[PDB]
Formats: C-alpha cells, structure tokens, sequence
C-alpha cells in the first residue's frame, strides 16, 4: 500500500532530482516531495552547485502555500544533510517542520554529511531507508564515485562502424552517429567534462560543446603528451567553456584563457588531477589511442553503432591487444536502436 | 470482436506452420485451424517437403475426432491450393467439409496454386483475406523469395568482437559468441544451406552442423575456388549431410558423397546453382572474404557481437571498402542481448 506509494512519490522525487544534473557537480542530484493525506503538496530540487538542498526548496515551498506540514511525509532521494551550511542543517528543517516520517532512498556516503538516519529517529520521526535504491545510486553514480573512489566517473563513448571503424581509410569520422547525436548531447549536458586526445583535435577540429542550445558546455579535457597543439586556436580552445591541457611539454603555449596542466599524462594522473579540479565525471569520446588507454578504467562504456560498414579504417581500440582467450570484461545492461543505428551499454563486470 | 479472434487463431496458425521449418522447404511452411462456435476443434501444419497439406491434416484430424464441421471456418497461413497433386486439393477437401468461411494471412505467389481464393467464393464461401499477414510473409519469407526471385533468400551471420573482428591477430576465432549459441543452432535448424569459404575449412575446420540433437543438419556449401581443400576430408566433408563444394579447379578432388560443383563461382553463379538444386534459403557464415562478396546480396544480416576487444585482429569486411560518405544500406529491426552479448538483426534498406 505505502510501500507501492512511496516507490510512486520517490519516482518523481528521481525525475525531480535530475533537473540538476549537470549544475549540480560534483554535489549529487537530490530531489524532495511533500506529501500530506496522500498528495504530493510541495516539490524541490538541487538546481546547482551550492545551491539550496532539495529538502529545503520543497519545504519552503510548502510554507509559502499555507500547508500545515505537521503530520506530512518527506519522501527524499538522498539522506538529509545535518551539518551546518550557510544555513542550518535539512535535519533541523525538517524537524522544526514537523515532518513525521523521511522516506530515503540511500544514505549518503560523504561523512561530513553527519547522521541524519539517527538525528531523525532521535526526534521521533519514522525513517524509511532504500526505497528504489538502486535507481538512486545510478542517479548519484556520479557523486557516489567520486566521495568512495576520490576519482571521476568515467565513461567512454565512440562511434563505430558494424565493422569497429572510428573512422574509413582517408581517417574521416564524418556522419557516423545521426539518429542519436541527441544521446550526445544529452551525455554531454550531464557529465562535468568531456575528454579528447589531440590526434581527434588535429584530424577533425571539433567543437565538444553540448549542442543543446539552453544545455551547458561541459569542462574540455585535451590530452597532448607531446604538446603538438602548441600555437594554434582549435575550436576545443574557444572561450566558451573551461578547458584544461594535459601535457608533458614546457615548451607548449595554449590561449590564455586554457589551462596548461603539466603532468605525467598517465591514466592515473589526469585521473586524479579531474579530482582536485573538482570535476566528478568525464566523457571520453576519443579518439583511437585514447579509448585504448582509457578502456581499462571506465566504469560504463556506451558504443554508439551504425550500420555503416568500412571495410579497412581505423579500429575503436588500435592501441589495444587482447585475444580469444581472454574473457569478456563487460556486460550488456542496455540496447537501444533507431534506423540505421544502435546503442549499446556495458558496464564492467 | 472476430477479426480480434482471426487474429488469435492465425497466431496459433503460425505457431503450427513452423513446426515445419527446415522440414518444409523449398515448399512454404504452412498452418491450419479449423474453429467451430468459437473453439479450435483441429489443427494441422504442413510437416515435410511433398506431405499432407496443413489444411488436409487439420479437416482429417477434425473427422477422425467425430466432429461436424458444416459451419465451421478454416484459418490458414496460406491461400489453399487448388492444383491436383497425388490428392485433391484443398479447395475441393475444404469445400467438400462444409466449411463456410476460410480466413487466410497472405495469398500464394505460386503460379501453379492456382486461385483458391476464387474457387471458394463461387461456392458460397466466406473467404477473409490478410489476416496477420506480414508476419506470414515473414515467416513464408524463403518461399516467397524462392518463387518471386528466382533465388534463395541469403543470410549473413557473424561473431564479431565490438571492434569488429572475427578474429584476433593470431586468427583464432573460437569463444566469441556462447549465450547466443542456441541462435546460430536455431538458424542452422531452419536454413536449408549454411554457406562457408575454405579460409574458414583450412583454419577452423569447423563442423558447420546443427548441434540441436534431435534437429537435422543443413546443406553445407563450401566456396573453394582454387581448389585448396582438394585430397583431404575436412568435417565439412563428413557424411552427415548433403555438401557441394564450388570450385573453377578441375584437378580438385574430394570425397565421394561430396557434390563437386565446377563454376564461374560469381555469387550470381552459386545463387542460381542453389535455386536449381532446391535450396530455398542459405546462411552465410564466413569468413572476411566471404562476407565481403555476399554483403551486398543479403536479405537479412545478423551480427552476433561480444564484448571481448581483440585489438588487432581480422576485420569482418575485411574484403570490402566504402567511406563516410556512402549512406547506411541497412535498418536495424531487432536487438536482443545476454550478458557479454548482443545481437543485432538488419534489413536491407
Ligand atoms: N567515430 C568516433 O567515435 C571518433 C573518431 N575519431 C577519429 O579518430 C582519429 C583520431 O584518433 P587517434 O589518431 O588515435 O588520436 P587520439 O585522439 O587518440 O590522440 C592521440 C594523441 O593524444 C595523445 N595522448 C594519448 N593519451 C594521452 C594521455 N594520457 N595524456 C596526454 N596525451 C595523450 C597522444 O600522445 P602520444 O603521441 O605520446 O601517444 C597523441 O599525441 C581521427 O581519425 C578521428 O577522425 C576520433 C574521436 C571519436
Ligand atoms: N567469428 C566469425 O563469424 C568467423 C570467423 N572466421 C575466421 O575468418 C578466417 C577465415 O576468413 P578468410 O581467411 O577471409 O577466408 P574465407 O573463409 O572467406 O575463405 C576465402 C577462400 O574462399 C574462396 N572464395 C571466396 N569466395 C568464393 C566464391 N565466390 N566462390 C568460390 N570460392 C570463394 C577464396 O577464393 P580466392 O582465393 O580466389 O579469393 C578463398 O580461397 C579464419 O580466421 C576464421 O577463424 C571464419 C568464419 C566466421
Ligand atoms: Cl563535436
Ligand atoms: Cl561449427
Ligand atoms: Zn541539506
Ligand atoms: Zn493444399
């Protein structure tokens, strides 16, 4: 009965949540519904970095709207902050609101957020832990990697022919993805930075901005070891986004407005650096040594398929080597397909 | 309300025409239910290449059970013949039964069925037409190719890892596909011919058999043009099924219960060869060479994917060359996946 009704309410509180992707990082996305006698009367959301909390916005909300809150429910994504902000603590809010029950959908792992599970319970209120948990953790992947790994999220994503071409024999990458560009740039407008090698930068100048006219631009992460893009404007250097150049190059010089990063250049290096800028997510969209690198350390992999078919071109994974014997180290979790092309998803196994 | 129940019946129609699949060819596989107030009362499919028509089966079946069927309709896959074989046809059987009313999925393009539909309705009958018709084309879809093209319908089965290659840089192919296996053994259950070059013989040596023990091997077809599999009795050439080996070599030589086939071997060639020797419908399944020659000539492409990476590796169109800039000539209609699988059905566009 409640419990189908409360996996109803924590679906909009998801679905709330989510308006904050993208502005939200590296906090995690947190949506908040009030209900009182069965109604949803008061919704909220996280809509930006530093932003009022979720819990906050729809208890408000509800004030504003002459609603007794005294006996209501709060049906939360995320365990409630009991830590003072620039504001007192969601905890004290919610009690002082006189909330009655806190529906969770999972604790939250940053020890700085404090014991709210218990502060409420200390306070007589009812507390509902793991209500569509799962579906909150995929929500919070993102933060949740980044508080338990002290990494960014990462995901690699390329477009390929039937036949595992990148690109045909003259290395044109044109027109391979069509029908579901619109799953970049949704990609795009929700990771905090999107990362190319320079070979990409070199043979196809792209832009890697989020396409999506009222989207953001995601953080560009460039990676030129040997500073070949010296001296030269590309469009990734454009000012319209914040951009960042790993390199091993002293001698290399980049616009003013892009930051040369200095660095060893491995995996684990950039990795950690994206950490301490905090950045909690990264698109790697190419190109062909850059997936084969990047490969072993993702955490989701989306192949972006067309029926398209080359015959001789450059391979996703050129820099790679394995063989029949080794076993597959990801697992299909989606399919999608339209027209003359597919997506598929894999995660690590 | 009835057109509703058509549809029921001829589902179940459908589900009996393809216990014959396999079986049948190059005849169409074919079901039939005779319903009477609102019950199945018979049924029947056609079981073998010259048996008992479905619609035979069923009215007999329908008689031996003492029931009455004045009144009663048919629904069948496939407009009735009305030719004399060594029986009656059916028109005359169904007319005869007292059957009012014959509800049919799609028309037969066989000029020697003769015009079932027209018979029927000069004596008094009903005659319902195109009643889940697409799928009986769909499942008809050899016949039809058979008959209306002159030809069998052509397949493209292959394994490919995400970076497109049915090998890895040793030429090992085993391990690729394995929750999809039952695919392939279901293909090669149906299929009339599987179809192989001798790349494929001389490195795999494979079986090329249906694995399914109470289903029944294909015809095997073996392109070898030059005559390299000559003087040795590869598992292809085992005598578990009906082989044709083309060749232009007149010096090759291979078993005795092998069918040597001395030919232009053009694909135009072997199609018309096949046709001629009753084959309906071949599954091509390598290698690269072979792939790259059949492509342009399937009706259907099925990519059977892993998520193993080789790397390097043999290209599955590794004989074919096109660019960005030739549009996609296939639609994907279908996705299924299973763990580290996937596969993705195409349809000429
Ligand atoms: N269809 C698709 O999804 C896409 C296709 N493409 C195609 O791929 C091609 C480009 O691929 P490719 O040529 O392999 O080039 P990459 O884009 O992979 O760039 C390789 C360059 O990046 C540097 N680099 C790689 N890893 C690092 C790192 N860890 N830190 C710093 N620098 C690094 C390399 O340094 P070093 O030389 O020392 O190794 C090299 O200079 C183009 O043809 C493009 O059209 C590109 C992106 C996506
Ligand atoms: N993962 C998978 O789906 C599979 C992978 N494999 C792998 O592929 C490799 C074999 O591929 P590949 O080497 O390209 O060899 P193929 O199996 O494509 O065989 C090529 C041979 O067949 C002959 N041939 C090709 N077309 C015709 C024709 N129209 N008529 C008569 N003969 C013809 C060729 O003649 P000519 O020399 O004159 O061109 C050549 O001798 C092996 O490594 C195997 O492991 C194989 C099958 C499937
Ligand atoms: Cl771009
Ligand atoms: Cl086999
Ligand atoms: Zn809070
Ligand atoms: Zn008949």
């Amino acid at each position: 009965h409640h419990h189908h009704m409360y996996e109803t309410f924590m679906k909009r509180a998801i679905e709330l949540a989510k308006k904050g992707l993208g502005r939200v990082n590296p906090n995690p996305p947190v949506g908040a519904v009030v209900v009182k006698d069965g109604r949803i009367i008061a919704e909220g959301f996280h809509p930006y970095f530093g932003g009022p909390h979720a819990e906050r916005m729809a208890i408000e909300s509800a004030r504003k709207k002459g609603e007794d809150l005294r006996g209501a429910t709060l049906i939360v994504t995320l365990e409630p902050c009991d830590h003072h902000g620039k504001t007192p603590p969601c905890t004290d809010l919610i009690i002082e609101s006189g909330i009655k029950t806190v529906v969770i959908g999972t604790r939250d792992p940053n020890p700085v957020s404090g014991n709210g599970v218990e502060k409420f319970r200390n306070h007589g209120i009812e507390v509902i832990e793991g209500v569509l948990e799962e579906e909150v953790k995929k929500l919070c992947e993102f933060f949740i990697t980044y508080v338990t790994k002290k990494r960014p999220f990462v995901a690699l994503k390329y477009a390929s022919t039937l036949d595992g071409k990148i690109a045909d024999h003259r290395g044109d990458s044109k027109w391979i993805t069509d029908k579901l560009r619109f799953k970049v740039h949704e990609m795009r407008n929700i990771y905090s930075a999107v990362l190319v090698g320079a070979g990409t930068v070199l043979k196809d100048n792209p832009q890697l901005t989020c396409r999506l006219k009222e989207g953001r631009n995601p953080v560009r992460v460039i990676l030129d070891r040997k500073g070949v893009l010296s001296g030269k404007v590309f469009r990734v250097f454009e000012e319209n986004a914040r951009v960042i150049v790993f390199t091993e190059s002293e001698e290399a010089e980049y616009p003013p407005h892009v930051e040369k990063a200095l660095s060893d250049c491995s995996v684990e290096s950039i990795l950690r650096n994206l950490y301490e800028r905090d950045i909690d997510s990264v698109l790697v969209e190419g190109g062909s040594k850059v997936f084969s690198e990047f490969l072993d350390h993702a955490d989701v992999v989306f192949g972006f398929y067309s029926t398209k078919i080359f015959g001789k071109g450059l391979d996703v994974f050129s820099g790679y080597l394995s063989d029949v014997s080794v076993p597959p180290k990801f697992k299909v979790v989606n399919v999608e397909f339209s027209d003359s092309e597919f997506l598929v998803e894999m995660r690590p196994c």
